[PDB]
């Protein structure tokens, strides 16, 4: 909407208060100028219908429980531009500012969140398994992160290119997550999931066993669940990218790790580069040499880690 660019305040899902860019024409919109083309957040009102209506309030104060999770999609949808600006110079989700747009409120009971090809949209889960799911900054740049692999390398949502779309958004998840450093760690949805079990997740990255997925090609699932397993045979690639970060020895596979900026350039690189919507598990790692070798070299540590992390998960 054509309006004033304003700054409101209100508290997330999690109870912390934050500002929030939102624009003024009669109502105050959860409609951010600031960045690129603009971030919109919606309100689904519990249905299925979307966008449903961008975020319309009187006062610009957002308080209330119904706006948490509009504070926290509008909030870390802009903490994840951000990232891709700042650390990739990548200008929104196809790289040239497209508008970013995500609905809140979505069915009822909902246990997930998605990119529908067009939008984010996340659920409010059921309170037992989940909470608003835009109350996790590695859920929110998740989705957002599908949106950039749909627009770059493409992989295709099942099997192994599945697993890939999958491990990529994780992985970008928590460098986001790394990045505003807030309780960051290598664990996935861990702020939103299960309110009354604490300390654990819906993914490790650290140990993907620890909730049942592979760390290593030999246990990979080749069933029909899941489009193929994306959501568990990421478990493999997730490892491989924790191990190149931080290393550690894996089925007696030692990893020199090279830290976090580096393995997000790495694979920033390979998805935008050398990806393509067909890639399986050993074209990652070949596309992940490569990225390493463009980078810092072929003689270099960081080419020497990459092989030894994806050596480490069974992935040749
Ligand atoms: C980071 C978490 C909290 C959310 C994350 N959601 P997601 O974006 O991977 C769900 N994916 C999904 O709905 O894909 C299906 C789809 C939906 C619309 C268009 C095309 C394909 C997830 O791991 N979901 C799990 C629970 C799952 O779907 O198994
Ligand atoms: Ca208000
Ligand atoms: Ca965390
Ligand atoms: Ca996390
Ligand atoms: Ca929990
Ligand atoms: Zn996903």
């Amino acid at each position: 909407i054509t309006g004033t660019s304003t700054v409101g305040v209100g508290r997330g899902v999690l109870g912390d208060q934050k500002n929030i860019n939102t624009t003024y024409s009669t109502y105050y919109y959860l409609q951010d100028n600031t960045r690129g083309n603009g971030i919109f957040t919606y309100d689904a009102k519990y249905r299925t219908t979307l966008p449903g209506s961008l975020w319309a309030d009187a006062d610009n104060q957002f308080f209330a429980s119904y706006d948490a999770p509009a504070v926290d999609a509008h909030y870390y949808a802009g903490v994840t531009y951000d990232y891709y600006k700042n650390v990739h110079n990548r200008l929104s989700y196809d790289g040239n500012n497209a508008a970013i747009r995500s609905s809140v409120h979505y069915s009822q009971g909902y246990n997930n969140a998605f990119w529908n090809g067009s939008q984010m949209v996340y659920g409010d889960g059921d309170g037992q398994t989940f909470i608003p799911l835009s109350g996790g900054i590695d859920v929110v740049a998740h989705e957002l992160t599908h949106a950039v692999t749909d627009y770059t390398a493409g992989l295709i949502y099942q099997n192994e290119s599945g697993a890939i779309n999958e491990a990529i958004s994780d992985i970008f998840g928590t460098l986001v997550e790394f990045y505003a450093n807030k309780n960051p760690d290598w664990e996935i949805g861990e702020d939103v999931y299960t309110p009354g079990i604490s300390g654990d997740s819906l993914r490790s990255m650290s140990d993907p066993a620890k909730y049942g997925d592979p760390d290593h090609y030999s246990k990979r699932y080749t069933g029909t669940q899941d489009n193929g397993g994306v959501h568990i045979n990421s478990g493999i690639i997730n490892k491989a990218a924790y191990l190149i970060s931080q290393g550690g020895t894996h089925y007696g596979v030692s990893v020199v790790g090279i830290g976090r900026d580096k393995l997000g350039k790495i694979f920033y690189r390979a998805l935008t580069q050398y990806l393509t919507p067909t890639s399986n598990f050993s074209q990652l790692r070949a596309a992940a040499v490569q990225s390493a070798t463009d980078l810092y070299g072929s003689t270099s540590q960081e080419v020497a880690s990459v092989k030894q992390a994806f050596d480490a998960v069974g992935v040749k």
